[PDB]
């Protein structure tokens, strides 16, 4: 499933390309425009562990998620990946810790050398 289909198929989205966040786009968004860091940002997402072990979503506070684009208020790769994507896009990544919360983690939620899966829905951005 997902997880897998993202290592094998999905485009390595780093600078250093060391495959540290991969992506699929699995719908398509409006437009040419992807969002410049400092534009503040709209989505919705379900995340979990790779192992599939824990999940979330921002269907659970019932609202979508809201931050700044490129001001780290969000882990590395969600830096990156969203500034990748077009209004109205679905994506897939699938991020090693080194994106993460590294060797680290960041107890109890996330172990140590976690790998997460994330889809995320951008709904908006805006020139904060
Ligand atoms: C480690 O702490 C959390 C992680 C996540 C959800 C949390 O609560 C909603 C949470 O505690 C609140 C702090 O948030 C941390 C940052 C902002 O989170 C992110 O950078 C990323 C990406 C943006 C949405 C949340 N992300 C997460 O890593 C989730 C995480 C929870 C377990 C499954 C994998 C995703």
């Amino acid at each position: 499933g997902a997880p897998a289909t993202v290592t094998e198929q999905g485009e390595d989205i780093t600078s250093k390309k060391d495959r540290g966040v991969l992506k699929i786009v699995k719908r398509v968004g409006n437009g040419e425009e992807t969002p410049m860091i400092g534009d503040k940002v709209y989505v919705h997402y379900k995340g979990k562990l790779s192992n599939g072990k824990k999940f979330d979503s921002s269907h659970d506070r019932n609202e979508p998620f809201v931050f700044s684009l490129g001001k780290g208020q969000v882990i590395k790769a969600w830096d990156i990946g969203v500034a990748t994507m077009k209004k109205g896009e679905i994506a897939h990544l699938l991020i090693k810790p080194e994106y993460a919360y590294g060797s680290a983690g960041s107890l109890p939620k996330i172990p140590s050398n976690a790998t997460l899966f994330f889809e995320i829905e951008l709904l908006d951005f805006k020139g904060e």
